Protein backbone atom coordinates (compact mmCIF):
# COMPACT_ATOMS: atom_id res chain seq x y z
CA UNK A 1 0.00 0.00 0.00
CA UNK A 2 0.90 3.31 0.76
CA UNK A 3 0.25 6.26 2.91
CA UNK A 4 0.62 9.32 1.70
CA UNK A 5 -0.46 12.82 3.18
CA UNK A 6 -2.62 15.59 1.04
CA UNK A 7 -4.55 18.97 1.44
CA UNK A 8 -6.84 19.03 4.00
CA UNK A 9 -9.12 21.38 2.79
CA UNK A 10 -11.34 21.55 0.18
CA UNK A 11 -13.75 18.40 -0.39
CA UNK A 12 -13.46 19.20 -4.43
CA UNK A 13 -9.67 19.32 -4.37
CA UNK A 14 -9.55 15.91 -2.47
CA UNK A 15 -11.45 15.19 -5.77
CA UNK A 16 -8.99 16.54 -8.62
CA UNK A 17 -6.50 13.86 -7.21
CA UNK A 18 -8.21 11.55 -8.72
CA UNK A 19 -7.89 13.16 -12.27
CA UNK A 20 -4.35 13.09 -11.67
CA UNK A 21 -3.57 9.95 -10.54
CA UNK A 22 -6.62 9.17 -13.49
CA UNK A 23 -3.85 9.15 -15.97
CA UNK A 24 -2.49 6.25 -14.04
CA UNK A 25 -4.70 4.28 -15.47
CA UNK A 26 -3.33 0.32 -16.18
CA UNK A 27 -0.89 0.55 -12.31
CA UNK A 28 -3.31 3.17 -10.12
CA UNK A 29 -5.36 0.61 -8.43
CA UNK A 30 -6.83 0.95 -4.92
CA UNK A 31 -8.15 3.83 -3.85
CA UNK A 32 -9.16 5.47 -0.93
CA UNK A 33 -9.40 9.40 -0.42
CA UNK A 34 -11.23 11.18 1.94
CA UNK A 35 -12.92 14.25 -0.06
CA UNK A 36 -15.00 14.70 3.20
CA UNK A 37 -12.91 14.46 5.78
CA UNK A 38 -9.96 17.33 5.33
CA UNK A 39 -7.64 14.32 6.41
CA UNK A 40 -5.76 13.69 3.42
CA UNK A 41 -4.32 10.41 4.38
CA UNK A 42 -3.99 7.99 1.29
CA UNK A 43 -3.64 4.48 1.85
CA UNK A 44 -3.09 3.64 -2.08
CA UNK A 45 -2.30 0.25 -4.02
CA UNK A 46 -0.79 1.68 -6.88
CA UNK A 47 2.08 0.06 -9.04
CA UNK A 48 4.13 2.88 -10.97
CA UNK A 49 6.59 4.01 -8.30
CA UNK A 50 4.64 7.10 -7.17
CA UNK A 51 6.98 9.81 -8.92
CA UNK A 52 4.09 11.46 -10.88
CA UNK A 53 1.91 10.89 -8.00
CA UNK A 54 4.70 12.80 -6.26
CA UNK A 55 4.39 15.83 -8.94
CA UNK A 56 0.37 15.81 -8.97
CA UNK A 57 -0.02 16.07 -4.98
CA UNK A 58 3.13 18.74 -5.16
CA UNK A 59 0.86 20.68 -7.31
CA UNK A 60 -1.12 21.71 -4.11
CA UNK A 61 2.01 21.42 -2.31
CA UNK A 62 0.76 23.71 0.47
CA UNK A 63 1.38 21.54 3.73
CA UNK A 64 1.80 18.06 1.23
CA UNK A 65 5.11 17.48 3.15
CA UNK A 66 6.67 14.18 3.46
CA UNK A 67 7.00 10.92 1.25
CA UNK A 68 6.92 8.25 3.86
CA UNK A 69 4.74 6.01 1.89
CA UNK A 70 4.97 3.33 4.22
CA UNK A 71 1.91 0.87 4.62
CA UNK A 72 0.00 2.86 7.28
CA UNK A 73 2.16 4.52 10.00
CA UNK A 74 1.18 1.26 12.23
Amino acid sequence: SKWIKFTTNLTPEEAKIVQYELSTRDEFYRVFINPYAKVAEVVIDDSKVNIEELKEKLKGEVIEEKEITLQELI
